[PDB]
């Protein structure tokens, strides 16, 4: 199986200037729950903004160009990225916009961080049909100490 997980602003907006223009530490601990000891797959910008391994995780990186690190894994086209996952029970890809649009259509879940931020941002999270999928999970949490705004985690199946 397949899965998306992103955190997403006001507007879809995902990124501005290869960055999450917010501070959550509650978002980036459901993040690594859920993608840890599980294959991730990421574009190449998305994998310069992290500079190094994600821990724990087989770190899969689209890229048209030769790869650049042996540190991870190399591919050009979406079925070689799912090819090199081999045989896992789920698939977890991380961003950025662009690998988005291209894996959504083979997602059968999407991990999703709605942020009740407002912020201007040049990448958006797809477009995607609200009725094509089924909301599972849903669990907000109000503003604290650590995270300067309420947020939304969500779990959607497609039906
Ligand atoms: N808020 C969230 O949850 C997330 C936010 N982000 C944010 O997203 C933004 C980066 O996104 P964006 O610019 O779209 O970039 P991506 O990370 O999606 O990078 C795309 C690059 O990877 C390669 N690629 C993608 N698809 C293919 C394919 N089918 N075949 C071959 N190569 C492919 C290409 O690199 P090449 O040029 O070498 O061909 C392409 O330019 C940043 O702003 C980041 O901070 C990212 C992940 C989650
Ligand atoms: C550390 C990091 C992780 C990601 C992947 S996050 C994700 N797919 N899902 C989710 N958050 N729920 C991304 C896209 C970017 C980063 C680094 S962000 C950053 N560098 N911000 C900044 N420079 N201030
Ligand atoms: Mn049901
Ligand atoms: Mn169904």
């Amino acid at each position: 199986m397949i899965s998306l997980i992103a955190a997403l602003a006001v507007d879809r907006v995902i990124g501005m200037e290869n960055a999450m223009p917010w501070n959550l530490p509650a978002d980036l601990a459901w993040f690594k729950r859920n993608t840890l000891d599980k294959p991730v797959i990421m574009g190449r910008h998305t994998w310069e903004s992290i500079g190094r391994p994600l821990p724990g995780r087989k770190n899969i990186i689209l890229s048209s160009q030769p790869g650049t690190d042996d540190r991870v894994t190399w591919v050009k086209s979406v079925d070689e990225a799912i090819a090199a996952c081999g045989d896992v029970p789920e698939i977890m890809v991380i961003g950025g916009g662009r690998v988005y649009e291209q894996f959504l259509p083979k997602a059968q879940k999407l991990y999703l961080t709605h942020i009740d931020a407002e912020v201007e941002g040049d990448t958006h999270f797809p477009d995607y049909e609200p009725d094509d999928w089924e909301s599972v999970f849903s669990e907000f949490h109000d503003a604290d100490a650590q995270n300067s705004h309420s947020y939304c985690f969500e779990i959607l199946e497609r039906r």
